[PDB]
């Protein structure tokens, strides 16, 4: 049902905060080749989790799910400004810019932490 998409989504994000704290220690240590993988899954990742979220938000219209529309609206509208963050994160890391990286790393957590507070609304809205 949507809620074995909701957890398939949840874990999605979940592997993305995995990937994204060790990215963080790669690049602390200066192992570039290591960032440049890790970057590159959680491109991947973030694709697959869009989608995902896509698919909850078009059943739950369909359903006519007014409560779980607006979250995931919310939700997605805040993702979309992670994904942003972490396109400017990957140009930085592209051009050399370890003090922009460094800053992006920081922002992309804040805006991560903030679509998390809408998470649990909308597991009990689906
Ligand atoms: C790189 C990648 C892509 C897709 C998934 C996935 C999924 O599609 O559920 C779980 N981990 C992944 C990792």
């Amino acid at each position: 049902s949507v809620k074995s998409e909701y957890a398939e989504a949840a874990a999605v994000g979940q592997e993305a905060v995995a990937v994204f704290n060790t990215m963080k220690a790669a690049f602390q240590n200066g192992d570039k080749e290591a960032v440049a993988q890790y970057l590159a899954r959680l491109a991947s990742l973030y694709t697959r989790h869009e989608e995902l979220l896509n698919r909850i938000l078009e059943k739950a219209r369909r359903e006519g799910n007014k409560e779980a529309v607006t979250l995931m609206n919310e939700f997605t509208a805040t993702f979309q400004t992670g994904k942003s963050i972490f396109n400017a994160m990957v140009a930085a890391f592209k051009n050399g810019d370890d003090d922009s990286f460094e800053s992006y790393l920081q922002a992309l957590e804040k805006v991560t932490a903030k679509g998390e507070t809408l998470a649990d609304q909308i597991a009990k809205a689906l």
